[PDB]
């Protein structure tokens, strides 16, 4: 079934706007009927296949572009749905929340403008991947690492607006952000901070500039497409020792969280702490057919022998030292002190790994910067599938850590799918990642995780708890979250974005805004 | 003499305005005539007396006050001038930059709302100072740092907002921001991040919240009164050594600041570095006259008598190291040996300096977050006067710093001022700060300092160096220099004013933003 034309737009304005698409970009970057597929969500949610549907995507080349395509937009009343490489998945992918909108996909804007060693910095273009700034990196010698997702395909762009994580000290990806220039919804083109004055150096190295601090209202925003941004890099550490704490059980989350609170709120563990179900870290090097029968999620009998089998606890803490050997000795000591009185406790170093194939050993790659695409595997867990996930925030309590597991393995079992979650902190911040895994072609599956989903939400905000990141289908639910005083919050986005965007043309529903034309 | 009616408001409206304000805080709240004094700038720069002259100033006690204090301003087109204390003494002090604004003073909205000692948080509203939140944690004996900007008298919040800097590793104030309550400019009032979500536990824990991030917005800027503003705070570290390293030679700043570099990109300095200069460091416990009894700038021979009589050298680097002595014993040993062969360098620690009132013993409570009044001493190195000052960004260059050195140095001698200046880094932000002692009661000095202050911002920019934060009477000037892309930048900041404050009520030309009615 193709896209439904978006709501006020005529077939006349759509084919109109496309062929005036056609003739900036070329006839070859605009993409419609069988080379929209890509454009869909891979991880398909609804089972109403009129909703989330991109009408086309224009791929343009330049800034120059993108502007003459956000004017064209503004001509015709047809919005557009900014990625910068569209791997958003388990958000969407490349789709946009309002069928009809077309895609602007800026994977062709792929230069790496600068790489700077003795300042640790990048600038760079929306298209440019983690993979690619890691080979130009590698390839010139420069002493830099990067900070990827799980997943290297992403954008460096793209992935930091939307509030991105990875898994070295850098993995707050948009508070490393420094710098961006943004085409605004009216086709005009401004740069923030200290690239507002002509002839600085200093885009890359001072983030405020002069006067209101602007770069994040274009973080998980529709107020502008982002055509160039600077990220800080970490130097290259003088050692890096990455490690494994696991423990026995399911209750152990409780003290664990309690002893990991003064540790992260110190800085002694460096990089962002990850605390993951035996079922998520299992999934990676194994599945669930190679231990049990059942299409059901597993019983407690198995989750022992995956344990012995890949030497992992109920829940698995990696996390890493970095700096010189007397520092790493110091920290690890602080560390391992924490959690040595914990009965059924295991620390381990890659060394201490006796399988060939193991999750230290994984693990170990992203905590240093290296991009791979083998996390992909751990969809193989039940046959194949996709994979979205609930991530709110919460206090780092013992409390507020067992009550977040015991509250969402109970919902996510009763709904047919394995649990696997993780306990993750960036600073001060507690985040419950429920990660489901469902079989997207299968509508009974597709039905239960909608309503799964609905629950967590519900449940979550019962407690005070609020998803950070979401996926285009509950981006209206997370934002009514967000009540207080009525709303108040997204009544100032909405002022702000009718300002910026009087005619509502850039990605109409992006976190719950949408403009006075479609209210 | 008396402050002029602001254009385009009648005596009438005036009038009416401020009897409406006394009731909504009480007659003993509403400041005019003679009490209108402590809201002039101490440190005048004009010499026309009818410039940046406040109408009057009303110190509400509560946010509910707040409001009605914005509404009654719009139903009578009354602008107003917030500040937390109005301590920003340098910057013009509690003064607005248009003549006839009336001042809303939040002093007296004073609460500690929430110390969390084991988060490592405050929750402020814009009247507690530095020594009040210092003594709040003391009396309590919680283990958590404070970071002051040398001015215990000013606001945790009011500072914040205007980008200001302390000496501890929290020392980038809006950095270490984290949620704020704001009424907007119709009087309504709206929470940033996990505040907006009913029954969080997570507003000071976590920046982002859901969506855009906004929350910058406020800082530097006229969109909005901040009445409520969390912080992040250091857990108290497991040691701390202070150290004074100085360098015979003014030609020394060159490779110093090459040495910086990579020990301030990699965090192996973990403050801000400090690099003053003789005078500006000596003014602290001397005056010029103990050496000197001319008029002009002191001469070299004087500099050498005062280095040999403080032991002090034409540059004086002040860091400090935090944490286990473990980890404080390794970055000593990086930094030392960056420094080491430099022909005339000292190493000093506390229990190294003879003096008992001496630079390092004052800076080594700064640099753990005591708050003083002790800075102010520099004020009489010519026998009392005010200070403005000029703090540019560039790139950690040696080239940069001696540059910048060589066209400061020489202009402010030129104008018969003595440099008092400093090599500031953040973390890769190199900072030449000018400070400028005048006798702000001479008309004839202002007149120079005038002059000399707009030779430096020129000269700054024709370089690329662009200002960060300034004095009301430079407000436009600054804003001026930001103009890539004919002024993109500020078009935009007058789009969200326009589209937040339509009346043009809040601070009008803060950071040179004017709304549509006065443009
Ligand atoms: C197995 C697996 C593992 C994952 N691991 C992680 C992980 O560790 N950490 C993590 O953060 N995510 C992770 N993800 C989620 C996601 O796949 C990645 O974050 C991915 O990098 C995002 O896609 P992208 O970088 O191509 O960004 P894009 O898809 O290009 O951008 C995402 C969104 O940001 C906005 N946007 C993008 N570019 C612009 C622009 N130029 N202007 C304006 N708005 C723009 C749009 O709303 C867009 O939809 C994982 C997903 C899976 C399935
Ligand atoms: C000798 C000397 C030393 C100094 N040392 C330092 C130093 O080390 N570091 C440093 O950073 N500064 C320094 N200063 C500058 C200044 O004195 C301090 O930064 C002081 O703390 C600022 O005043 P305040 O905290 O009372 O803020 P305020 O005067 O209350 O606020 C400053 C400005 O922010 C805005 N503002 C404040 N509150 C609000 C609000 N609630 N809503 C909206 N806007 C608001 C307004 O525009 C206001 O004018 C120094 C000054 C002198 C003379
Ligand atoms: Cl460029
Ligand atoms: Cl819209
Ligand atoms: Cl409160
Ligand atoms: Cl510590
Ligand atoms: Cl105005």
């Amino acid at each position: 079934m193709a896209a439904p034309l978006p709501e006020g737009v005529s077939a006349e304005a759509m084919s109109s706007a496309l062929d005036r698409f056609a003739r900036i970009v070329g006839a070859d970057w605009v993409f419609t009927e069988d080379k929209i597929t890509p454009y869909e969500d891979p991880y398909t949610i609804s089972n109403d296949e009129t909703e989330h549907r991109p009408y086309a995507a224009v791929a343009p080349a330049s800034t120059e572009e993108v502007q003459e395509i956000v004017r064209v937009a503004n001509e015709f009343g047809v919005p557009l749905w900014p990625v910068s490489r569209g791997k958003n998945f388990a958000y969407g992918g490349a789709a946009p929340v309002m069928s009809g909108t077309v895609v602007l996909d800026m994977n062709r804007m792929n230069r790496i403008l600068e790489v700077n060693e003795e300042f640790g910095y990048a600038l760079v273009e929306p298209g440019v991947s983690y993979f690619e700034l890691y080979d130009y990196i590698q390839e010139k010698g420069l002493k830099l690492w990067i900070d990827v997702p799980d997943v290297g395909w992403g954008s460096v762009v793209g992935n930091a607006l939307d509030h991105g994580i990875g898994y070295t000290p850098y993995g707050d990806h948009f508070a490393m952000q420094c710098g961006m220039e943004v085409v605004l919804p009216n086709g005009e083109v401004v740069r923030t901070g200290m690239g507002a004055m002509p002839g600085n150096n200093t885009w890359q190295l001072f983030k405020y500039g002069y006067g209101p601090y602007v770069d994040g209202i274009f973080s998980q925003s529709n107020f502008g497409v982002v055509t160039k941004m600077g990220i800080w890099l970490m130097p290259e550490p003088a050692g890096y020792r990455p490690y494994l704490i696991t423990f026995e059980n399911e209750d152990d989350i409780e003290t664990v969280t309690e002893r990991l609170r003064p540790l992260k709120v110190a800085g002694v563990i460096q990089n962002g702490a990850t605390v993951r179900s035996l079922v998520l870290d299992a999934a990676i090097t194994r599945t669930k057919s190679q231990y049990y029968d059942g299409d059901g999620p597993i019983p407690p009998s198995v989750a022992k022998t995956m344990m012995a089998d890949l030497d992992l606890g109920m829940w698995n803490f990696c996390g890493a030292l970095y700096g010189p050997p007397p520092v790493m000795d110091t920290l690890w000591t602080a560390i391992r002190d924490s959690f040595a009185d914990i009965p059924g406790v295991k620390f381990y170093f890659p060394e201490d790994r006796r399988h060939k194939v193991d999750l230290l050993l994984h693990r170990a790659e992203t905590m240093k910067g290296v991009p791979k695409l083998t996390e992909f595997n751990f969809l193989n867990w039940d046959g194949g599938g996709g994979h979205v996930g609930f991530s709110p925030v919460s206090p780092i309590t013992g409390k507020d850590a067992i009550k977040q597991y015991n509250m969402v393995s109970s919902r996510v079992r009763e709904y047919g799918f394995d649990y696997m979650g993780l306990l993750a902190i960036g600073w001060r911040d507690l985040h419950h990642v429920t990660v489901i895994v469902y079989d997207k072609t299968d509508p009974d599956e597709r039905k239960k995780l909608d309503e799964l989903f609905n629950i967590l939400v519900d449940e979550a905000a019962a407690e005070g708890y609020g998803e950070y990141r979401t996926h285009i289908r509950y981006m209206d639910r997370i934002a009514k979250t967000y009540s207080w005083n009525d709303n108040a919050l997204w009544k100032m986005h909405e002022t702000i974005k009718d300002a910026l965007d009087p005619n509502g043309i850039l990605a109409p529903g992006k976190s719950g805004i949408w403009g006075k034309n479609r209210r």
